[PDB]
């Protein structure tokens, strides 16, 4: 005996929410599956890779019996997205989970749960509530700049800094950096690094909750991010995030104000040549215009000249254009500023007249 | 001296049109480029891979001088799609093509044209005009079923059959077949096979002309497809297209009428399991319903039951579901028919009550 009646939308939502905490195929195939647990009229779906764990309480209409088993993560995810009816019925027949919805019946072979661990929340520590939409926005404005190389433990993630009524998120890959800061309600100071994999689950949670605010708790070792129905717990990265403030310049010698669309389009034009091999654009900043230049030995050259408002010194300075383009994608204002010191110094990019968001791109050596 | 002034839209259109006649990087890098030729106040852009050739006349505002050179195909294609101004100016500086448009200047290294061949049209033979949109539609309704394996010379293409006031196109890959037939104005009988690569250029031409009809001429060895400004010539495939009529059954024992959306959705559900390895769906056709069944040894089973109108015998029969799904994508009616003989015989799929279009899928062995 295990029987569950649940709306298909609920099952789909809870599976989706848990899905980015699953492990890969290798290193415990068991951890590449969801734990389904039915006990005492409660139905939980869990996933973990041992660094992030998610325990989702499923709000069902009927729950009887007792069961604890694992089902393969990929198949169950694909399956729930195509169940055709408003209601879904779950049961066991032999060693199979039987999933019935309308016209369709899936029978999915279960795995043992005896090595699937208990997922427990962070202990008492530092806690705050934040507006769900605000935190989502902050995460999305920085997460792209994190190192994708998991070996770079100290950059493969997003750094959280809390102060009195203030949260800042920072991410970097050593070539560029994104920073977001917003006023919130928070009592205590704290900071921690969460892995990129943990952060993608954070984003997944936020993109799939309708609740107005969420709770965060940090105990020195783990961070819980909780909604009404979903507990997510993440072990903090055991690495020291770089002293990133040393790459954020305190003054400028050159400032350029330029249309975000205008520069994006110019970057696209020069990438026709830059993508061929140089992976470089040289900015020649003059009083009223900036020329963007890219050269490929074997294919050709491009020069594109764009109108700008510029204060300070004329400057010739080179960048990876993809890194500049990534920033522009994440800025929402029509105009941006680019702030420079020297050909060898970082550039700060920010939205015009909007505080709280800033980007740093390191330059490349001039050809 | 070579100078050309042309609208950017014109240059873009003619480059795009010629682009699918280019050869790959290997085997004459020269043939992976466009021929630009300026002579006597005419500007032509050409491309060939020695089986398909395209000669596009560019309608420019100003053309002076004389030049004949090749430019690399990928870069020029990317470049023209991002020129920012209504007008584009072309000239030579050193061994470079200089392309100036608004704010942007590209300088692209040219290659020698002395080994780029003359592209000439088919000789007198069989000729007809066809409505551009009609032929486009016919091509799109069949081309997906062609063999993608170039070694299968006799199936790697689309077969054209002309009769008095009638054109039929056929494509097959040995597992499935698509056929389209429409009334046109045509005097003589003829048939020929054009390669899949040639046919993709045909489609490219049709998708990029605004002219109401196009001309086709066949001389026994080559087929020209001509618009006002663009001559495309293709060498016919030296292979015998199979006697495909032997897989088109003349009668049915079972006919099923079913919603195209309904079956597409059912196929998607069973593919959750079929994509895991079996690549198979078993249809159990009964009086009022059809059950679709897929099984994976290691992951599970799915059964989906859909409402159908069925005449004739109950039947159990298996297919590759991707092949059924491909057909449905190309049918535009809300309802389709599936027509069967035996578990070992082809299935004919067609739109309900629409002549001129039909699909054949061969079954797979029952598990």
């Amino acid at each position: 005996h295990m029987k569950v009646t649940v709306t298909t939308l609920e099952l789909k939502d809870k599976i989706t929410i848990a899905s980015k905490a699953l492990a890969k195929k290798s290193v415990k195939p068991i951890l590449a599956g969801f734990l389904f647990e039915v006990k005492d009229g409660n139905f939980y779906i869990c996933a973990t890779d041992l660094e992030t764990g998610v325990k989702a309480t499923v709000n069902a209409a009927e729950i009887s019996g007792e069961a604890r088993f694992v089902v393969p993560g990929d198949v169950i995810q694909k399956m729930v997205k195509v169940l055709p009816d408003e209601i879904t019925e779950l049961s066991l027949e032999g060693d199979a989970l039987v999933i019935s919805s309308g016209s369709t019946v899936f029978r999915i072979t279960t795995m043992p749960a005896d090595e699937f661990p208990e997922i427990t929340p962070a202990e008492s520590g530092i806690t705050f509530e934040v507006d769900t939409s605000l935190l989502e926005e902050m995460v999305e404005k920085v997460i792209f700049a994190a190192a994708k190389d998991e070996f770079m433990r100290n950059l493969n993630g997003v750094f959280w800094e809390l102060h009195k009524n203030l949260l800042r998120l920072v991410a970097s890959d050593g070539f560029r950096l994104a920073l977001a800061e917003e006023q919130i309600e928070n009592e205590e100071e704290a900071s921690f690094l969460l892995s990129l994999k943990s952060m993608k689950e954070v984003q997944n949670v936020l993109d799939n909750t309708t609740e107005p605010t969420i709770t965060v708790r940090y105990d020195g070792r783990r961070v819980s991010l909780s909604t009404n129905d979903v507990e997510t717990v993440m072990r903090v990265v055991d690495a020291e995030f770089p002293d990133y403030k040393r790459v954020i310049p305190e003054t400028f010698k050159t400032k350029v104000v330029v249309s975000r669309k205008e520069l994006r389009e110019s970057l696209k034009r020069v990438m026709v040549i830059a993508s061929k091999g140089s992976e470089s654009v040289k900015f020649e900043i003059e009083e009223n215009v900036m020329r963007l230049v890219s050269k490929s030995p074997d294919y050709g050259e491009v020069v594109d000249e764009v109108e700008v408002q510029k204060e300070g010194e004329d400057l010739v300075i080179a960048f990876n254009p993809k890194f500049i383009e990534d920033v522009l994608k994440h800025i929402e204002t029509e105009e941006i500023e680019m702030n420079f010191v020297d050909s060898t110094s970082p550039c700060q990019i920010n939205p015009l007249d909007i505080s709280g968001y800033l980007y740093i791109v390191m330059p490349i050596r001039l050809a």
